[PDB]
């Protein structure tokens, strides 16, 4: 039995390794406040302590201001709820002391706290899982397995749905955790034809959602929910996959050293002699939507053995041959788009000189090029009562191409998903544990509509955090009869939310659907409005000393500023008219679906017209929490050691930072109130009916 053999990997690689005066933590220097020494106290009066520094001089500190240094036999503890001093350098010099032996992960009272290590560490072998099975968390190191595990056990015995929310910021380890918690239930509960099919789901929305950004090599550019399914009898069933917030502004631009999709450079590097003729393709540096960011490769990633990968997953899936190819036209001919040269005419309408890139397009589409070319530089335009055929100019000409690609790929993405949910997805499930992989709680140098969509969606997963914990110890308290109160720390973050998707008074959600479904609106009309509103009226907004653009939300994590630009286009996201009429008159299979499907190529109805993007997401966000609800949750929180990729260096202010905003250090003092410690009486105070209950420190004397 590996947990009782000292000698066995499960002891070398996840535990501290079992063999046979007062001190304080201080700053050397006041300015870099995240950077301590050990220092030892040698007297005190009534309100302070003095001590010596590491070069012997005497200072003095306030008895309320000391960071007290706890006994050395706790330094790597595994559960932090066991030391005495919970303050900042005491839980850092913890995590600290576990990571230095390449001891990831930690508990902190409800939390596994995970911190990405940046280099391989062998503890995920079969041989690893078969450890966890059936233990209880206190009966085995911190581990992702093991709260997979409690999950698992917890379903099966109460009877009840699960879930795992696992956050933390871009390269935090979120997507890797998320896959180990998927690879682990494959296992304890699988056969099988099915369970390879869930695994082999995740390289196709990998290759077609993920892409290289500097802070990421493999970054998700959507958020996803996964349901995994079960019979009574706790064996895999089927699953679902939900996705959110797709990056579609990447295909037609990408920053300095970043990259668009992986899939455009697995085809290009991985496409045979005849599959290349056929759709007329070429290098990277041939097309202009992979040859503007100086970067076209990955180190340590080949683009032709990913495509391998990508077309065995989408065959054992079950795409036949003609739906891959159909695929791959689509994916050839946005790259032909995007090489479509719109130049100034005669007068001030653009015009097509060269037709080689149209034509290319018109080819793998299955489109008419003539009928091509008119939708985009002369589309038929309501105005007034007359539909009349408008000459755009070389910017409006392009900036309508990029709508056409931005929609062939969202479209596409969503195909994808769906026909995955048909090879997958059961009308007849017993029960489901769901993992939650989605963009953390973020500040950007520019944050716009996309990030307060995602910071909002952060402010509601911390409330449901915090309403959970009261909940939990409401119902100790109240099942013991100690009559002490507490409240409710949910309850703090309803102002903030309100600010951003309330009805009355309205919110900025609703004031943006206000200007975007009616004509003679602006991105001035509109931050003018937000301003008019909310400008020392709601005490959680600030209107800005100087900038005319930008507005600030205080979250629960600190303020952020958002900027305006461009938010009306993105709340209706429009697409010519003319445009549409051309691809629903496609002879591919899959481009028709992709026009003539109304699940697929609209939003839904509302009014006489269509519902907003933000209306839409507020609609998505909100089935989400509602379905959360009606499970037990499980919270992970992901910690990124630096800003450099790099293992063994883990960074004091980096790392501080985010414990001081992702909840770490707020949530593990909050259950130091009132009388943290409970034991049963045959294992300051209050008498209750099975348990003596003591106030902080208290214990730790006796
Ligand atoms: N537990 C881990 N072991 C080894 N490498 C890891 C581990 N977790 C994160 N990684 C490294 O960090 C990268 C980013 O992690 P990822 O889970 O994609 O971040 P997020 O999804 O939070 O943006 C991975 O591609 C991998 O190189
Ligand atoms: F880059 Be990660 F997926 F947030
Ligand atoms: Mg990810």
């Amino acid at each position: 039995n590996p947990i009782h053999d000292r000698t066995s990997d499960y002891h070398k690689y996840l535990k501290v390794k079992q063999g046979d005066k007062r001190y304080i933590w201080y700053n050397p220097d006041p300015k870099e406040r995240d950077s301590y020494e050990c220092g030892e106290i040698v007297s005190e009066t009534s309100d302070s302590f003095t001590f010596k520094t590491v070069d012997g001089q005497d200072r003095q500190v306030k008895k309320d201001d000391a960071n007290q240094r706890n006994p050395i036999k706790f330094d790597g503890v595994e559960d932090m709820s066991e030391l005495s001093y919970l303050n900042e350098p005491a839980v850092f010099h913890n995590l600290r002391v576990r990571y230095n032996q390449d001891l990831i992960y930690t508990y902190s009272g409800l939390f596994l706290v995970a911190v990405n290590p940046f280099k391989r560490i062998p503890i995920y072998t079969q041989e690893m899982v078969d450890i966890f099975k059936g233990r209880r968390r206190n009966e085995v190191a911190p581990h992702i397995f093991a709260i997979s595990d409690v999950a698992y056990r917890s379903m099966l015995d109460d009877r009840q749905n699960q879930s795992l929310l696992i956050t933390g910021e871009s390269g935090a380890g979120k997507t890797e955790n998320t896959k180990k918690v998927i690879q682990y239930l494959a296992s304890v509960a699988g056969r099988g034809v099915l369970e390879q099919q869930i695994l082999q789901a995740n390289p196709i929305l990998e290759a077609f959602g993920n892409a290289k950004t500097t802070r990421n090599n493999n970054s998700s550019r959507f958020g996803k929910f996964i349901e995994i399914q079960f019979n009574s009898a706790g064996f895999i069933s089927g699953a679902s996959i939900q996705s959110y917030l797709l990056e579609k502004s990447r295909v037609v631009f990408q920053s300095e050293t970043e990259r668009n999709y992986h899939i455009f450079y697995q085809l290009l590097a991985g496409a045979t002699a005849e599959e290349k003729k056929a759709l007329h393709l070429a290098g990277p540096e041939s097309f202009n939507y992979l040859n503007q960011s100086g970067c076209v490769d990955i180190k340590g990633v080949s683009d032709s053995e990913e495509f391998k990968i990508t077309r065995q997953a989408m065959d054992i899936v079950g795409f036949s041959q003609e739906e891959q190819m159909s695929i791959f036209k689509i994916i050839a001919g946005i790259l032909h788009l995007g090489n479509i040269k719109f130049e100034k005419g005669a007068g001030e309408g653009a015009v097509l000189k060269d037709k080689t890139a149209l034509n290319a397009a018109s080819t793998v589409f299955g489109v008419n090029p003539s009928v091509l070319e008119k939708a985009l530089m002369e589309p038929r335009i309501l105005a007034g009562r007359d539909l009349v055929a408008q000459h755009l100019n070389v910017e409006k000409s392009s900036s309508s191409r990029d709508a056409l690609v931005k929609a062939l790929y969202g479209r596409l993405f969503l195909w994808l998903v769906k026909k995955i949910n048909n090879v997958l997805c059961q009308e007849r499930k017993a029960y489901f544990i769901g993992v939650l992989d989605i963009y953390g709680f973020e500040i950007f140098k520019v944050n716009s509509f996309e990030q307060l969509c995602i910071n909002y969606t952060n402010e509601k997963l911390q409330q449901f955090f915090n309403h959970h914990m009261f909940k939990l110890e409401q119902e100790e308290y109240l099942k013991e009869k100690i009559n002490w109160t507490f409240i409710d720390f949910g309850l703090d973050s309803q102002a903030t939310i309100d600010l951003i998707d309330g009805r009355q008074p309205p919110g900025i959600l609703a004031l943006l659907d206000e200007q975007s479904v009616f004509p003679n609106a602006t991105d001035n009309t509109l931050i003018t409005k937000l301003h008019s509103h909310f400008s020392k009226k709601n005490a959680k907004y600030e209107e800005p000393r100087f900038s005319k653009t930008e507005f600030g939300v205080t979250h629960y994590a600190g303020q952020v500023m958002y900027e305006i630009q461009d938010w009306l286009e993105k709340n209706k996201d429009p697409l010519q008219q003319d445009l549409e009429l051309c691809f629903k008159d496609s002879s591919d299979n899959v481009v028709t679906k992709l026009f003539n499907d109304p699940n697929i190529a609209s939003r839904a109805k509302k009014g006489a017209n269509f519902i907003t993007v933000a209306a839409q997401y507020k609609e998505q966000l909100a089935s989400l929490m509602a379905t959360l609800e009606t499970t037990n949750p499980h919270f992970v929180r992901c910690i990124i050691p630096n800003n450099k990729q790099l293992p063994a260096k883990l960074e004091d202010k980096v790392v501080l930072d985010q414990l001081r905003c992702n909840g770490v250090l707020e949530g593990i003092r909050i259950t130091r109130k009132g009388f943290p410690n409970r034991i049963i009486y045959a294992d300051q105070f209050r008498f209750g009916i099975t348990k003596i209950f003591f106030r902080a420190g208290q214990l730790a004397r006796i």
